């Protein structure tokens, strides 16, 4: 039977291998949604050639690129099989991955997809918080889309632009951290210090208001209610990227501060990316991790397992589409209301595209 | 019979008249868990001094003091009344107030409560959300008192330190947002946005790692969910002093770009304190009102009630104290971890003190 509702999976992406770190770069620096630069269009290659080198060694030090593709196509597949189970009314339904920065992107996706001819479109995101910079971008991608090619939509679209407290990721967030927790000492099982690190943002964009604080705030308590609180935490975000102010605490700098004031055992959870991404100082340098375990005696720093290929991760995303169909809602009422200080005119736009759909 | 358990009540307090401003200040700026300051015992004063004025204006505005004496005793006189019924075996319980910054002062409370021969003692915070910059500091003048007079206590002591998501606090918040709701003209009572505002804090201590923005997002995503996210919402931080960098958006600035952007009805709620405090510039400032109203058409701004006397509030403390003396729990699995970059050394004597109390 021919494709009849599609879920667009939106996330960044990430270079496959290290040969394409320089386009992921140069489509990320170039992006408007995400940052804000003068004489963009000129400053944003310059950006990503210079700093492609360094990228690609971080990439190389996880295995020389990034596995997302290879995850989100096998959540999609498991994804699709259960939807079909669960929505006969709706089915056949086709998962399309639209990534941002890197093939297949976001228009390549919507292109086919109009093109399968199909009656229904979703546009899932994939980050489960959101930020403007992140799910927002993805988001405009799609208005711009249309705008850009002068076109009307041939589908019916609507969004799942958030799911921050969904039972069953929160469920999959407690699994892996009680599955890491086993591989430290019993006798120090108790003492683990349980460290939520999700990327950081600019504090600019925090105080503009940023909806991604307070919805990874939000994550956090529901794991550690589902946990029962067995072990003391501390929400940090990784940042180190550039001079100007950024969230913190620093990842970095509290796992240094944690085991100078007698924390010797550290359990580092991804709780804002779903895929193995680039990690912490103390993980990678060994330089640094000898002067830490020198001077503080650092014990066990470990990390808890992306969600990868959990099936129950896949049934988390089914769940979710399953919901959001039949609550016929076309987004989340808080893609409703934009930043307070808002200063990107296509995000209103973007709220209409959506809010404004048929049916 | 003679009381047997007695509930310390600890919160910063307020100056009940103008005339209490200037020692409340004092106090304030004295307090070395709150901030450090050089040359603090003569700096405090000079400051206190000179702010004196300002902020007895400020008390004026919304009344002429702070009400939370009376508050904070009807509260303790109702979660009695309910303790005495709930758990006849730690009966009678009698409830202290302790405050910060102004009599009865937490020092003078426990002196009391020493005095009539207590046989269990509870620090109870009445702020839901943990910062070391309140709790902390009231927990951290409990060991400091035994301290300084150089005597172990004669009670046995232990803390409910934290409930930012205790299901009844959520309920009376649920319950006052929509009573304020119904306050708004019925063909906007969609359209009106839910400005959560909490007690912005320095960030130098959010990125100490302080725990209080994330529980208080945690407080906001419970209440949004049992309000079955009716209406858009933001967190938004108020009050910041001084010219340093502190946790934004800024309430001030958010409800004057929210109204730039076409939102002309918006819903205040005190999130983070349970009694009436002082306002924010737009509520209390005629010329900025008049401005805002003129260039944008602010047509509704109004705020949620304080907690106050509800008396579903003082079933809420009475089910948190009943819950902590059923679990026998010294104090929160959070207490238990410092903040990362913690350079106040009394605060791990504090936790000490707690976590090793007989029982
Ligand atoms: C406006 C805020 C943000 C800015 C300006 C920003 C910027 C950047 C930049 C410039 C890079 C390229 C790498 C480099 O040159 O070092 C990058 C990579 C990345 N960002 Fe962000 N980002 C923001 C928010 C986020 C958020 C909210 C998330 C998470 C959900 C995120 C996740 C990532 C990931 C996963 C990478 C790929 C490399 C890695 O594994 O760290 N970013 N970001
Ligand atoms: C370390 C962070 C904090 C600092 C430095 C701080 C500082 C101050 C200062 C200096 C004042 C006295 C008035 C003035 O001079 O303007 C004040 C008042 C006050 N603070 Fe804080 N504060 C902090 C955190 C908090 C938090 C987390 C809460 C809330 C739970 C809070 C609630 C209040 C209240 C209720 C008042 C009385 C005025 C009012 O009603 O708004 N403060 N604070
Ligand atoms: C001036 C501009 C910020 C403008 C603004 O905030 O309104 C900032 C943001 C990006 C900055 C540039 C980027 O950081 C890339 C380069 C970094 C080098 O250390 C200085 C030159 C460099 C080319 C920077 C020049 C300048 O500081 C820039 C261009
Ligand atoms: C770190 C990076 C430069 C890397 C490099 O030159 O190798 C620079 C260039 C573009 C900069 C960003 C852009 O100037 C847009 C934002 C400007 C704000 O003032 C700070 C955050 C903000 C998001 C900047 C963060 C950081 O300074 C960036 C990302
Ligand atoms: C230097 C110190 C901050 C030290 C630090 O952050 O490590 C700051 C914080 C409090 C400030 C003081 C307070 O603001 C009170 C006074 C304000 C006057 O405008 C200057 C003198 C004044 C006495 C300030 C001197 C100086 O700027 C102080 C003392
Ligand atoms: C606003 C007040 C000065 C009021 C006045 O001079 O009239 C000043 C004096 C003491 C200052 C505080 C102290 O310097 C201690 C902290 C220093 C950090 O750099 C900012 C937060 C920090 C908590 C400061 C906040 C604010 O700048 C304070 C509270
Ligand atoms: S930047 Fe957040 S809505 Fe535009
Ligand atoms: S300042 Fe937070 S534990 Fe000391």
């Amino acid at each position: 039977r021919k494709p009849k509702t599609g879920i667009l999976m939106l996330n960044m992406g990430g270079p496959e291998t290290l040969g394409d770190v320089h386009d992921f770069l140069l489509r990320l620096f170039l992006d408007r949604d995400l940052m804000t630069l003068p004489i963009q269009n000129k400053l944003a290659p310059f950006i990503a050639k210079r700093r492609t080198p360094k990228i690609q060694e971080q990439y190389r030090r996880i295995g020389g690129g990034s596995p997302i593709k290879i995850w989100t196509s096998k959540q999609g597949e498991g994804m699709v099989k259960l939807l079909d189970e669960l929505s006969p009314n709706t089915a056949p339904h086709k998962y399309y991955i639209g990534f941002r920065y890197v093939h297949p992107l976001t228009e390549e996706a919507i292109e086919e997809m109009e093109r399968d001819g199909l009656e229904r479109a979703i546009a899932f995101t994939q980050y489960p918080q959101y930020s403007c910079s992140t799910t927002g971008s993805s988001l405009n991608a799609i208005y711009r889309y249309y705008n850009q090619v002068g076109r009307k939509p041939t589908m019916k679209w609507s969004t799942i632009d958030r799911w921050p407290t969904h039972h069953l990721l929160i469920q999959c967030f407690a699994d892996h951290i009680l599955k890491e927790l086993d591989h430290f000492p019993l006798e120090k099982r108790s003492e683990v210090v349980i460290l939520f690190s999700a990327h950081s943002l600019p504090m600019s964009v925090v105080n503009r208001g940023d909806p991604y604080p307070q919805e990874v705030s939000a994550t956090v308590q529901k794991v550690m209610e589902r946990l029962e609180y067995c072990n003391p935490y501390r929400l940090v975000w990784q940042s180190k990227v550039g001079p100007m102010p950024w969230l913190g605490p620093q990842t970095d700098e509290s796992i240094k501060g944690l085991c100078e004031r007698g924390r010797k055992n550290i359990l580092l959870v991804p709780i804002a990316f779903t895929s193995d991404h680039i990690e912490t100082l103390y993980e990678l340098d060994i330089e640094y991790s000898q002067v830490l375990a020198k001077e503080c005696g650092v014990e066990n720093i470990r990390r808890a397992e992306s969600l990868n290929g959990n099936p129950l991760f896949s049934k988390a995303l089914a769940d979710l589409v399953h919901s959001h169909i039949q609550s016929n809602e076309l987004c989340s009422k808080q893609l409703t209301l934009s930043c307070p200080l808002c200063v990107n005119p296509v995000c209103r736009e973007t709220k209409s595209f959506f809010t404004s759909q048929q049916l």
